């Protein structure tokens, strides 16, 4: 039970070099955040790792939701089951700047976290979404007021995030 091994960046933002799936299985948090696309297709990265850990139950539930909803908006979210990982999964769509989606929508994406007391989360709009990860962490720190536990799988990205956050003091 309980989050451990996090570096406290602000009063409400914590960060750890860890697999978000391993964190969820250890802690069983109320909310785990998925780094989603508008169609909630959980093919790769965080989304793939979460869906795999649910043995595809997350994808089947996502497909049912999108059939009633249509695609999410960029900057938008939905609350679905956290299945065996968490009580809830908050699927959030950050902007993909590779497709010329507006970086400002990254503010809208993180704003969704404020509807949840505590979240286990990845960094939004990094990897294939092509946003500057150091900017993403700044938007998170400036936008989120609830407790967020950031799980960053890649050691090199984690070290870059932590040392750039400390160097700006
Ligand atoms: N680091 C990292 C990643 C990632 C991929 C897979 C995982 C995982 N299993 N746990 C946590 N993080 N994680 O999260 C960010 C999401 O935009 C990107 O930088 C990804 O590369």
């Amino acid at each position: 039970n309980s989050f451990s091994g996090y570096l406290k960046l602000t009063d409400n933002v914590y960060i750890k070099n860890a697999d978000i799936v391993e964190e969820a299985k250890k802690v069983k948090p109320t909310v785990v955040v998925n780094a989603a696309n508008v169609y909630l297709k959980h093919g790769g990265g965080v989304a793939g790792a979460l869906n795999k850990a649910t043995n595809n139950a997350m994808q089947v539930e996502s497909d049912d939701y999108i059939a009633t909803n249509g695609p999410l908006k960029v900057g938008g979210s939905c609350v679905l089951s956290g299945h065996n990982l968490a009580k809830h999964c908050l699927h959030v769509v950050g902007p993909n700047v590779n497709k010329g989606e507006d970086i400002q929508l990254l503010k809208s994406a993180y704003e969704n976290f404020n509807q949840h007391e505590v979240l286990l989360a990845p960094l939004l709009s990094a990897g294939i979404f092509g946003a500057d990860p150091i900017h993403s962490l700044r938007v998170c720190v400036d936008t989120v007021r609830t407790n967020v536990y950031l799980a960053v799988f890649d050691k090199n990205l984690y070290d870059k995030l932590v040392s750039s956050f400390l160097e700006m003091k």
